[PDB]
């Protein structure tokens, strides 16, 4: 009964280090340096990997959950990647946005530019998605909990107006 929409064509689009689940699920997880992929999935997650790098590797992420309109939720879990801190930069990326540099405003991240996302393209990220903060825990059951909260809570898919 919950409202759902087709994500673009061959979703998801861009190449990357992922598990694709469910296309309808609401639910994204990032695990930035840690290797739990197949625990938010197992969960029911539409789309779980990990994250590395505070610029290119958080473009793929934004570019692939913005052409699914069904997720509404990204989890950030495991432990944050030392020194280019993928977690933190992309939380200051969804609350302040970039400056006219395309510098993340915020971000504690060594390099945090996105140099090939339009404005656009991040002003529906912020829109379309929540952010759900679970960085450096790495425990399941918890993990497992947060994805099937999110998934009771499906506000179903996004539409701007
Ligand atoms: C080149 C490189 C950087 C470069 C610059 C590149 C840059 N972009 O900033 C430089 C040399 C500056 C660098 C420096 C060091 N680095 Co470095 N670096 C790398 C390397 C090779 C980057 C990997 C890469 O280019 N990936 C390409 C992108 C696309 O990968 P990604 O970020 O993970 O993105 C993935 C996601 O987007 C996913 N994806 C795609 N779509 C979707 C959708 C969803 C929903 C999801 C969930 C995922 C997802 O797929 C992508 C993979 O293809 C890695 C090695 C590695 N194992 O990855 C180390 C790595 C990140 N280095 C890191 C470290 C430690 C550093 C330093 C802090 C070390 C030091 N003390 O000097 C520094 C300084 C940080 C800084 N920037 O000043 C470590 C992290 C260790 C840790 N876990 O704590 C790594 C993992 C290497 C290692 N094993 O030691 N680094």
């Amino acid at each position: 009964m919950v409202k759902k929409k087709e994500p673009a064509e061959g979703w998801p689009v861009v190449s990357g280090d992922y598990i694709v689940g469910d296309p309808e699920s609401p639910v994204a997880a990032v695990t930035l340096a840690s290797h739990i992929e197949d625990i938010p999935i197992d969960a029911g997650a539409a789309i779980a990997g990990p994250c590395k790098t505070e610029n290119l590797g958080i473009e793929k992420v934004i570019a692939n959950i913005i052409s699914n309109p069904n997720i509404r939720f990204l989890v950030l879990c495991g432990s944050e990647v030392q020194g280019h801190i993928v977690g933190q930069s992309m939380k200051a990326l969804h609350k302040n946005g970039v400056d006219d540099k395309r510098k993340i405003i915020g971000a504690k991240g060594a390099i945090p530019y996105i140099e090939n996302l339009p404005e656009e393209a991040l002003e529906r990220f912020q829109k379309q998605v929540e952010i759900v903060d679970l960085i450096d825990v790495e425990d399941a059951d918890q993990i497992k909990e947060k994805v099937k909260e999110c998934i009771e809570k499906d506000p179903g898919a996004f539409e701007e107006e």
